[PDB]
């Protein structure tokens, strides 16, 4: 069996095998970097994503968020604030500002202890979730806007037509802000570049040992478990690492630069902060491997999580037992 530890694996294509990519991600798991959840990915030194950054500032951030968090240093929840529009301009510059700018450190692990100790204490603001692209409509390779669409990927399998579309999402992250602990919506993969800027860190649970995290997650959050069967799909819980080590989860970290990509495997529950102001882009995709893991993927009925219309399908058509109570949570 390959990487039975479990290790975040790092991966430095060629040109030409940056050429296909489900045969890269296939080659990818035939080394085992599944097993770790998540793997890096620097691309050949030839390759970019577009010319420059210079005019971006005119994108719209419809609805920033602020990250509100309760809890303690180790053990919180964090709510999203709605604040008002501002332009990718307005935002770097507010996250360049004395109240929301990166601290002074010596390197990454400094950060880090900065930011499990004081993120409590701050209201960081993310653009998140902003459908568009960064890369140039010319950039052939790993381009995540031309993706294999996970409805002709079901289709191609299972032989089933389905409605939906698969497109990708910004975020604009600043220091602080935060993605809690979950796995993609239906056990997807993802695939994240880190177009511009600041670092991000991530935090990762192997696949096989998943469960272990929903269980010390219903300890550490016992309301939030008795009101959803399926609360880490709500996207608000974060559990430090030191937590994690004194509760003996397996787990493993990396940051991710500028340049670029990571991709989360199925039902590979990550977690992380970005460390100053920057730009990513993400998508999720699937593999044949995916369906086995889509078939039994939790749910949240409760109605909190509410997702993409192309959700629907994915329930309908591989958990139809499921279907019923699920819309009810939709609708
Ligand atoms: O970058 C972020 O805020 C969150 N991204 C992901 O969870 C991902 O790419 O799967
Ligand atoms: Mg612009
Ligand atoms: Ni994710
Ligand atoms: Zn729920």
């Amino acid at each position: 069996a390959q990487n039975p530890n479990c290790n975040i694996m790092i991966f430095h294509p060629t040109k030409e095998e940056f050429n296909d990519f489900d045969k890269y991600i296939a080659y990818m798991e035939s080394q085992g970097a599944h097993r770790a959840g998540l793997a890096k990915i620097i691309p050949p030194k030839e390759w970019k994503a577009r010319e420059t950054y210079d005019n971006i500032s005119e994108i719209l951030i419809a609805t920033p968020l602020q990250q509100v968090a309760s809890g303690r240093a180790g053990v919180f929840t964090q709510y999203h604030k709605k604040k008002k529009a501002m332009t990718v301009g307005e935002y770097r510059h507010l996250a360049n500002s004395k109240k929301y700018q990166t601290p002074p450190h010596q390197n990454f692990e400094d950060l880090e202890r900065k930011y499990w100790k004081n993120r409590i204490y701050n209201s960081p603001i993310y653009g998140a979730d902003i459908s568009g692209s960064l890369f140039d409509e010319n950039t052939k390779q790993w381009n995540l806007g031309h993706l294999g669409t996970i409805q002709d990927l079901l289709e191609k399998e299972c032989g089933v037509v389905i409605e939906g579309v698969n497109t990708p999402y910004l975020y604009f992250g600043m220091w602080k802000t935060t993605f809690a602990w979950h796995t993609e919506d239906m056990d997807l993969y993802s695939i994240n570049y880190l177009h511009l800027g600041e670092p991000k860190t991530w935090y990762v649970v192997p696949p096989e040992h998943g469960q272990r995290l929903e269980r010390l997650a219903r300890e550490l959050f016992p309301g939030s478990s008795r009101g959803c069967g399926a609360f880490l799909r709500h996207k608000v819980a974060l559990i430090s690492p030191t937590v994690l080590k004194e509760n003996g989860i397996p787990f493993n970290r990396i940051t991710q630069e500028a340049g670029e990509f990571m991709v989360t495997f199925p039902y590979g529950y990550h977690a992380g902060f970005n460390h100053g102001f920057n730009c990513a882009e993400a998508i999720n995709f699937a593999t044949p491997r995916w369906i086995d893991y889509g078939k039994m993927a939790s749910q949240c009925s409760c109605g909190e999580a509410r997702v993409t219309f192309s959700m629907d399908a994915f329930v309908r058509i591989l958990q139809p037992e499921r279907y019923d109570l699920w819309k009810r949570g939709q609708d």
